C-alpha cells in the first residue's frame, strides 16, 4: 500500500543513473527469488577529432587483408576540419557497444547506413570511413562520413558468465567543451523505442546452367535453383534511419531535448514496458530495417512476381551482441560544432546477472529478492512524462522522489493513503531560453 | 478516479465506430506525447452480381499475359444466377484491403482457399473466378466462387508517409437490399482473434546430378542440393478456414449474431488487447495457414524422416499488406440470398499517425496527449460481453456509454467513487425470434 | 471486489493440481464467452531399470531399418546397474511428451544433448541410448546414458479435433520406493521459465563446381551456392543444459526444492504469465538450444567472416508437438539412487478445448464463462513466493486456499473488503532437516 | 483553415467546430493597436498575454462586462536595446536570454 | 574485501557503504579475549550471540550506555569431551549432532 526503500531506490536509480545521490545499486523489484548478481559499469571516454593514425576504410580494399588505414585522403578530413562539424551519437539498446559515434562534413538528411556489409568496423579510440555516395570507402574515394562504436569489454566478459541477464538503467551524459570564441553550435536528444526482433531477409539462390555437348553425354541439367529463401537470422532493429534527421525528431516527439551545445546532454535511457524479465545470453548479428523499392504484391500481379514484393532492405552492421529489449533507442545530434570540439562521453550502465556455477559472478552475489508494485507502476506512469534528456550539467534533480515519485504514486488505481501529496503541472524545458520551469512550477536557474 | 471526456469519447467511437453520434474523432488515451495526426476513413461500394466485364481468371493462363477476361464461361455463372447464392464476406486486420468479398452458388462446408498463388488478384469492381475443385480458374474449367479485395487507396498513400501508425477502430455496415418477394435468406457475423505472425514455410532445394562422361572430364558432381531450408517470410493468419462455416461459428461463439437477410449486419470489430502502441509501417506478403498432412516426427521415425514432419500449408494470398495486430477478425455470411441482391457496404476506419517531416500528415497535426487508465481498462472489461455484430440500422444504442459504460466502469479495481451506478445483467440478442433485450433488460422495438 | 467461487476452485487446482480435494474441472477466469471442453487427463507410470527388449540404438545404426535393440552390449548397462544411478526428469511444456526421462550411471556435470538428430526416439516403455561422448549411440560403443519420452496418446487425439487449447494446470508426482536397506539418495526439483519461440538456425548450401573440358563443351560453372540461409523452422526451447546440474540449480532458485529420495516429489508446474489465451494446435519440430562457439562478428571481422557469426547450436529432438506458452519447464533430478529403484511417475494434466464441429469434444462441452480478476492477479501474486516441488506425499496443504490464497488476495491494488485477513511470514521449506514451516509458520510434521 | 474539397486529402483530417465569440472578435480589434511589432527570438510565453492582458482587455468592449474590475491597464515601455522593458501592467522583463 | 582497480573485473562488482561504527570495533576489541578459539563442526547458530551476548558486552566500552542493564555475563564452560557445556549466560547446550 506504500512505496517501499527498495522500490524507491530502484525507481531512482532507473530514471537518473547517473545522479550523485545514485551510490549503491539495488536490483529490479520483482521477487524474483533468484541468485543475482548486479553489475555497474562506468566508463569515460574523450572524443574529439581523430588523427589519420585511427582512420580505417571499410571498403573492399580492407576485405582480406585487415583493416587499412587511410593512404594520406586525410587532407579531405583536413578540409572537413576547416569548417563547423556534426556529431551523431546513437544509443542503441545493445548491451556492449553501449553507443555509437559518428561525425558529419555537415548535418546530413536522414541517418544512411550502407548497403554492403563494412569490412572491420571500429572501437572507439578507431575510426572507419564512409564514403560520400553512400557507400563503404576504399582509399581514393570521397569520405562522406566516420563512424565508430564504444565497447565495454567487461560486460562482454560477465556476459559470458551468466545464465540470464536484464538490464536495470543506462545513462548517457555528453559533456561538451570547445575552445573560447568556437562554442557556437546546438544539441538535440530524443528517445524512442525502436522494437528489434529475430529476423531474415528474403535472398535468392544461384540456378545451375550445364549443358552437356558430348555424344554420350547430353544431360543438360538446366534446372533452376534460382528460388527465393530466407537469409541467415539476424536482430534487426526498425530504427526510422530516413526520419532520424534532428529537425524531424525535435518536431516529432514532445520530450526531445534541445540546447545551445556548450549545455552537453544527459540521457537517462528508458525502457517501454513495465515487465523486465531475465533472458539468456544470446549475442546475434545486429541489422537494421530500411526502406522496399520494389512494390511488388502490394499491386495486381502474377506469381512469379509474389517474390519481389516489399522486401525492405537489410543493412548489416557486421556487430554481433545481444540486446536489452523494450529499451528505448537514443540518438543525440551535435549540429555546427567547431572542428577542434571535445566531448567526455560518460556512460553508467548497470545490469543485474544470474550467475554460473563456478563463475566470477557467484563471488559478488547478493540475495535481495525485495517486491515491490507501486514501484514499477510508478515508472509505468513516468515514462511518459519525464523529458528525453537534461542538460549535462543537470544532475540531482530537486522534484525528483520525495516530490515527484512521491506525486505519481497515488494515481496507481487508488491503492493510496495520504490524501494528497502536492499538485503536478506540466513542465517547460525551454533551456533554449532560460525558460525552465519543473513538474511543480518552480524556476530552475542555470547551475553551469 | 473518474473517466475523462476523451477517454469516453475514445471508448464511444472504439465500440460504436459508425455511430451517428460520433462526428469527433479522438486518438488512443495512452499520453504517448507524440506528434500524431488521426484519419478517418469511410468509404461506401455497392456490390450485387458482377457482370462478365468484371470478372478475372486466377490460373496459369493469367500468368505472364496480364488478367484475362472469361472466355463467355460466363453462362455457367448465369446458371449460378438461377438458383439462391452465398456471399461471405472476410474482414481481416490488414489496413488497407478491408474486406475480402467472396460469391458462392451455395453455402460451402469450409472457407477453402487455392494451394497455388493466385494470379492478379482484382480490387473489388473487378472478380477473379476460381474453380470448384478448389484450384485457379484457367477459361474452360468449372467455376467455384468468385472473390475480390476491398481496397482503399488513400490509407495506401497516408501509410506511405507515416513513422508509425496504429488503428484506433474500424467497423463495418451491410445494408441489404433485394428486389420485392425475394428477401429471403439469412445473415450470420462473428468475431475471433486470429494473431497472425512473421513465418516462412519449409521448402525444398534442387539436387544438382551432372553427370561428366567425357575421357578427361569424369567429376560427376551427384552432390545433393535437395535439402529442406525456409521460404521468404511472410505474415501468417491462423485463420481456421476448415471451421469458418456459418453453423459451426454459430454453435462456438456466444456472441455471434445471426438475423434475416433483410436486416443487414454492422460489426464493430475490436481488438483483443488492451495495449495498442504504435508500429512502424511494414508491408509484408499476407498467407494464411493451412493443416499439415504427413504426420512426420509426430510418430517415432528416422533422421530423414525428419523433414517432411508437421509441415502446414501456407497459402499465399498474393497480396501485400501491414497488418493491425490484435485486431479481431471478423466474418458474416448470407446464405440463401436471392441472386439479384444489392450491398451496400460501408467501411469505417479510424487509425493515428506519426507524420513524418514534410509530410502530407504534417499539416494536420494535433496534440491531444490525454491519458486515461480507465477507458481502457473499460474496454478490456467490455471485450468480452459485447455482440459481435448488430443489425445494418441499430446504430445509436441507448444503454450505451451513460449506462454500459458508466456501469462497467466501477467494476476495475476498487477505483470507484460512485457507490452503484446501475446492475448489470445478461442480454438476449435474439433477432431471428423479436425477443432483443439489452444489457440492462429494456426490450429492443425493431426501428427498421 | 470478492474472489468467486469459479476462481478460488481455479486457482486451487491451478496451485494443487494432485490435491485430494480437486475432483471438479474448471476452466481459465476469463470469461471467454466460447463453446469450451476441459479435458483431464491422469497418467501413471512404473519406470524402474529397463531390460535389454526395451532398449534401442540411436545411432546410423539405426538411419534407413527401424530401431534396432542392443546387440548384447547390455553386459556394460548391467554394470551400471552394480553401483547406484541417477534419475533426470525433464517436463517441457510440451502437451503430449509430458515427460523425458533419463538414465545415468553417475550425476553429469550438465544436461548434455546430442549434436546429431535422434533415430527413433522411444516412448517410455522403450528407451534408446547415447554414447558417454555425447554422441549417438550403435551397438559397440560405450553407452553413456538412457533416454526415452513420456507420451499422452489421448491428447494427441483430442488436440487433433479442436479449432484452440490452452494448458490449464499441470502436476507430476513422483513417488519413488527401493528395497529395504537400499533407500539412500537425494531428489531435487527445480522449475523456470524456458521461454521458446519459433526459430530457424543458420545452414550453408552446397556451391556447384563443373568443369567441362570438351572441345565445344567449355562451360566451366564454378558458381559459388555456397551461401549461408535458414534452415527449417523449429519450435527452439532455451533450457540451460550447461546449468541444468543439480547443484547449480539448488543453489540458483531460492525456491528450489531438495529431499532425500524416499520422500519423492510433486511438482505443480506453474505459468509465467498471467494471460493464458487460447491457440490454434500447432504442432512444430521440437529443438533445444545451445552455445555458440565461433565468435564471428563478436569480433571486428570481416564480411566473409559475417556469416560464421555467433551461430548457437540448435539440438533437434526429433519429436513434433504444440507447446503451452509461458508455462515453466521443471526439472528433477535423483541423485545416488540404488538401480533396483521404483518410481511412479503420476501425472495430471488439464487444459481446455474450443471443440470443432462434429468432433468427439463437442459431445462434452461445458458453458462456464465466469470471469475473476482477484483469482488472476493472486495467481500473479503467488507465483513468485510457492515452492518449485513438495515432497511427494505432501498434498492437502492446510494454508493453501482459506489462508493463503485469502492472504494474498487483498493485497492486489487496494480492492479490499476485509480489514485484515491473516499476517504472512516466510516459509523455511527444509525437507532435509525435518524444520519445516509453512507461510504462516506453522510447523509441518512428517505425515510419511 | 481550409474548406475541403470533395475527396480531397483535406477531407480525411475535417473538424467540426462552429463556435462563436464576438468578445473574442472584439478583444482582437481592441488589442490590434497597442501590441508590439515583433518581440527578442526568445520572448516566448509571455506571463502578462491571456489571464491577464486578454482579461484586461475585454470587458471594454461596449459595456457587456461582468467582472466589476479585472486589472488597470499602463502603457508599456519596449525599449530592449537599453533593458527597461516594462511590459503592459508595470512589471519588469528581466532576460531570460 | 578489496578496492578495485580501474578497468578491473572487481570494478562491476563495487559497492558503496561507507558505514561507520565505534561501537562495533570496541565490542569485537571486548570480545576477542573471551570467545572459544574452536567449536564442534555442528555447532553453528549461536544462540547466545547478537541480541544478547553482543548487547551484553556492547555497554562496557567507555560508559556510552543507553539501555541500564542488558543481561549478566557469566564465565562460560566449553567442555565437549565430558557434555557439561555452558554458555555465555549459563545456559546449557544439549548435543545437536
Amino acid at each position: 500500500a506504500v512505496v517501499t526503500a527498495a522500490g524507491l531506490a530502484w525507481l531512482r536509480q532507473y530514471l537518473n543513473p547517473m545522479g550523485p545521490d545514485t551510490t549503491s545499486v539495488t536490483g529490479y523489484p520483482d521477487g524474483s527469488a533468484v541468485t543475482t548478481c548486479i553489475a555497474d559499469y562506468s566508463n569515460t571516454f574523450n572524443v574529439s577529432f581523430p588523427p589519420r593514425e585511427a582512420l580505417y576504410c571499410t571498403g573492399s580494399s580492407s576485405s582480406e587483408k585487415p583493416t587499412l588505414v587511410d593512404a594520406d585522403n586525410y587532407a579531405k578530413i583536413d578540409k572537413w576540419s576547416n569548417y563547423d562539424i556534426t556529431l551523431c551519437v546513437l544509443a542503441l539498446p545493445m548491451l556492449r557497444n553501449v553507443v555509437m559515434l559518428r561525425l558529419y562534413p555537415h548535418t546530413p538528411t536522414a541517418f544512411a547506413l550502407t548497403e554492403q556489409t563494412p569490412n572491420f568496423p571500429q572501437r572507439f579510440p578507431n575510426w572507419s570511413v564512409y564514403s560520400a555516395d553512400g557507400t563503404r570507402f576504399n582509399n581514393g574515394d570521397e569520405p562522406g562520413y566516420l563512424q565508430s562504436y564504444v565497447y565495454l569489454p567487461n560486460v562482454d566478459k560477465h556476459l559470458s558468465a551468466a545464465r540470464g541477464y536484464r538490464l536495470l538503467s543506462r545513462g548517457i551524459t555528453g559533456i561538451f567543451s570547445a575552445p573560447a570564441l568556437e562554442t557556437q553550435g546546438f544539441v538535440t536528444a530524443c528517445q524512442y523505442l525502436a522494437e528489434g526482433s529475430i529476423q531474415s531477409q528474403s535472398i535468392k539462390s544461384d540456378a545451375v546452367r550445364s549443358v552437356t555437348v558430348n555424344s554420350d553425354g547430353t544431360v543438360k541439367n538446366v534446372e533452376s535453383s534460382s528460388q527465393t529463401v530466407s537469409s541467415m537470422p539476424r536482430y534487426v532493429f526498425p530504427l526510422d534511419g530516413d526520419n532520424c534527421a534532428p529537425s524531424s525528431l525535435t518536431e516529432t516527439y514532445h520530450q526531445a531535448y534541445q540546447s545551445k551545445a556548450t549545455d552537453g546532454f544527459y540521457m537517462p535511457v528508458l525502457s517501454s514496458s513495465r515487465d523486465n524479465p531475465f533472458h539468456p545470453p544470446q549475442p546475434r548479428a545486429i541489422a537494421v530495417y530500411g526502406s522496399f523499392l520494389a512494390r511488388g504484391c502490394l499491386d495486381p500481379v502474377s506469381e512469379a512476381h509474389e517474390a519481389d514484393g516489399p522486401t525492405h532492405d537489410i543493412y548489416r552492421l557486421n556487430v554481433a551482441d545481444d540486446v536489452a529489449p523494450l529499451f528505448n533507442t537514443g540518438v543525440v545530434w551535435f549540429e555546427g560544432i567547431s572542428p577542434k570540439f571535445s566531448l567526455k562521453l560518460k556512460t553508467r550502465t548497470v545490469l543485474q546477472y544470474i550467475p554460473t556455477s563456478g563463475s566470477v559472478l557467484a563471488n559478488f552475489t547478493r540475495h535481495e529478492p525485495t517486491y515491490d508494485q507501486i514501484a514499477l507502476d510508478a515508472a509505468d506512469r513516468l515514462r511518459n512524462l519525464m523529458p528525453h534528456a537534461y542538460p549535462a550539467a543537470y544532475n540531482d534533480w530537486g522534484w525528483l522522489g520525495d516530490l515527484l515519485d512521491s506525486a505519481i504514486s497515488m494515481l496507481p488505481g487508488v491503492g493510496t493513503v495520504y490524501n494528497i501529496a502536492k499538485p503536478l503541472i506540466k513542465p517547460a524545458w525551454n533551456w533554449l531560453g532560460n525558460k525552465v520551469s519543473d513538474f511543480f512550477g518552480n524556476p530552475v536557474a542555470r547551475d553551469g
